[PDB]
């Protein structure tokens, strides 16, 4: 297990990164602290998760400590579905940036395939709930992202929660200058995602596994939903390994040739987590682990199902 993977854009990126989705922002400076300090290079991070500025606080201690050199970062943030229109991608990028105290990104995302109507709102809704869309495609959209490489602002762009249809489309761009390096999606036991993992894999786009816990802390949870951590089937492997439910679980995807992404906010855990360069799982424990499927998601975007654009009505 080598620990970063070539991107089509000839950068390499780390495997393993911490996620900060839903990380309060007066502790995401110490868990960006934390991590950096016991060995993560690689930083997921979103507009749209509100604490950018927090996460930036940590980034720029650690680069002024001299406990990493910027070009050792990998960081990664997101464009939110209501700044896809044409004129307002560079403005969102650079808020970004200048909230991460960055002068470039090393990935940048389109977060979501779906535009939103510009505006405050992150989610804007008509008088009776749907969310209002824009009109921009999502091919001029990545034309716009395309110039972000063009003017330096970001080392790599890609997508996340693209179908395998809507990545074919970006594909088969007329005039595509830059192929995506990146699609990131949800994955874990309860959700494989082969045939779009292959696919993708296929075309030189790495896949990043988000939620690989199965976000025990999303806001949505009810009870009677599945639970990857408290999982016997998987207790018990990590028992034969001597290791943690989540070494486990995040060792899965790095086996499958994906970068991972595990969010916690506990230094512990943060330490923990890291530590899966150190043992393997068998072909058999992975084929176990893959029976699991049900395709079963943390993030359905449930607002959005009639948006033109919305990527989970597609077998994949
Ligand atoms: N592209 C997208 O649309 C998208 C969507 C979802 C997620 N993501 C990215 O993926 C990252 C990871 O996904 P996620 O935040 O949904 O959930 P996750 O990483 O599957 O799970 C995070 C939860 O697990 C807990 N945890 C972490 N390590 C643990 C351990 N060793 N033992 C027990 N519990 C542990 C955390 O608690 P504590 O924090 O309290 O320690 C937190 O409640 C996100 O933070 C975000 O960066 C991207």
């Amino acid at each position: 297990m080598a620990s970063r993977i070539l991107l089509n854009n000839g950068a390499k990126m780390p495997i393993l990164g911490l996620g900060t989705w839903k990380s309060p922002p007066g502790q995401v400076t110490e868990a960006v602290k934390v991590a950096i300090d016991v060995g993560y290079r690689h930083i997921d991070c979103a507009h749209v998760y509100q604490n950018e500025n927090e996460v930036g606080v940590a980034i720029q201690e650690k680069l002024r400590e001299q406990v990493v050199k910027r070009e050792e970062l990998f960081i990664v943030s997101k464009l939110w579905c209501t700044y896809h229109e044409k004129g307002l991608v560079k403005g969102a990028c650079q808020k970004t940036l200048s909230d991460l105290k960055l002068d470039y990104l090393d990935l940048y995302l389109i977060h979501w395939p779906t535009g939103f109507k510009p505006g405050k709102e992150f989610f804007p809704l008509d008088e009776s709930g749907n969310v209002v869309p824009s009109d921009t495609n999502i091919l001029d959209t990545w034309a716009a992202m395309e110039e972000l490489v063009d003017e330096g602002l970001v080392k790599a762009i890609g997508i996340s929660n693209f179908n395998h249809l809507q990545v074919e489309m970006i594909l088969n761009k007329p005039g595509l200058k830059y192929k995506p390096a990146v699609n990131q999606i949800e994955c874990h036991p309860y959700l494989t995602q082969e045939k779009l993992i292959q696919y993708c894999q296929s075309k030189g786009i790495v896949v990043t596994a988000y939620s690989p816990l199965g976000s025990p802390d999303r806001p949505w949870a009810k009870p009677e939903d599945p639970s990857l951590l408290e999982d016997p089937r998987i207790k018990a492997i990590a028992a034969k390994h001597n290791k943690t439910t989540a070494q486990v679980l995040i060792r899965f995807p790095m086996q499958r040739n994906l970068v991972v992404i595990p969010k916690s906010v506990t230094p512990e855990r943060i330490a923990e987590n890291f530590k899966v360069f150190d043992f393997e799982l068998s072909s058999q424990d992975m084929t176990t682990l893959l029976s699991y499927n049900r395709n079963w998601r943390v993030c359905a975007l449930l607002s959005c199902t009639s948006h033109k654009d919305y990527p989970f009505h597609e077998e994949f």
